[PDB]
DNA sequence: CTTACGT
DNA sequence: AGTAAG
């Protein structure tokens, strides 16, 4: 089956990821920056208990740190944890948006093409690591004022919220992906973000094109749905679109 | 929580 | 001058 052949390849049996050739991020702050620091509102015993062993998982991952940082934003609850990253967005240099919109991204898909794989990478943002001196910038505060523990904690990965995110794991799954296009040719691969779309012209060469694409990934440190996934059909859901017979 | 349009 | 998103 498609799950035991690449155990590293699914988030369901692979861990949580990391993508080891790409160098942790810096990100470099506009000119005139100083660091923000804004009060954690109070949160109920309710949000608190219901955010907690979601902050919990991520301690234990290594994907939060506890720091001591002169940045800090505040923690919503929505239950699970939201941070208001807009008063660090502010203060971070802007970068071009490179990701492109999903109708210019389907018009790369001919119509020589119509055996699809989907695959939606788990926690993407949290495998690409930020650099130590990146990591002060996104800090919040929590508390367990049952447990004593009152300080803040950082993220070690590229955070939700922030507003170049989404950009920069684009432009890095696509320099790890750069060698497997050209090892595929006949092989088209759409990628927005996290959710990424291989085309073929045979069930077989979308059987062949799939295996070498989830063992690439999984080598690489990232981590597919292997519940969400739609693997060698002629009809998918990507990107909001039902792609059936070259419509769409 | 706070903060950034259309009647 | 009473929605959506971090």
């Amino acid at each position: 089956t498609w799950l035991s052949d690449f155990p590293q390849a699914w988030a369901e049996t692979g861990g949580m990821g990391l993508a080891v050739r790409q160098a942790p991020l810096i990100i470099p702050l506009k000119a005139t920056s100083t660091p923000v620091s804004i009060k954690q509102y109070p949160m109920s015993q309710e949000a608190r208990l219901g955010i907690k062993p979601h902050i919990q998982r991520l301690l234990d991952q290594g994907i939060l740190v506890p720091c001591q940082s002169p940045w800090n934003t505040p923690l919503l609850p929505v239950y699970r944890p939201v941070q208001d990253l807009r008063e660090v967005n502010k203060r971070v240099e802007d970068i071009h948006p490179t990701v492109p919109n999903p109708y210019n991204l389907l018009s790369g898909l001919p119509p020589s093409h119509q055996w699809y794989t989907v695959l939606d990478l788990k926690d993407a943002f949290f495998c690409l690591r930020l650099h130590p001196t990146s990591q002060p910038l996104f800090a919040f505060e929590w508390r367990d004022p049952e447990m004593g523990i009152s300080g803040q904690l950082t993220w070690t990965r590229l955070p939700q919220g922030f507003k170049n995110s989404p950009t920069l794991f684009d432009e890095a799954l696509h320099r790890d992906l750069a060698d497997f296009r050209i090892q595929h040719p006949d092989l088209i691969l759409l990628q927005y973000v996290d959710d990424l779309l291989l085309a073929a012209t045979s069930e077989l060469d979308c059987q062949q094109g799939t295996r070498a694409l989830l063992q690439t990934l999984g080598n690489l440190g990232y981590r597919a749905s292997a519940k969400k996934a739609q693997i060698c059909q002629k009809q998918v859901k990507y990107l909001g679109y039902l792609l059936k017979e070259g419509q769409r």
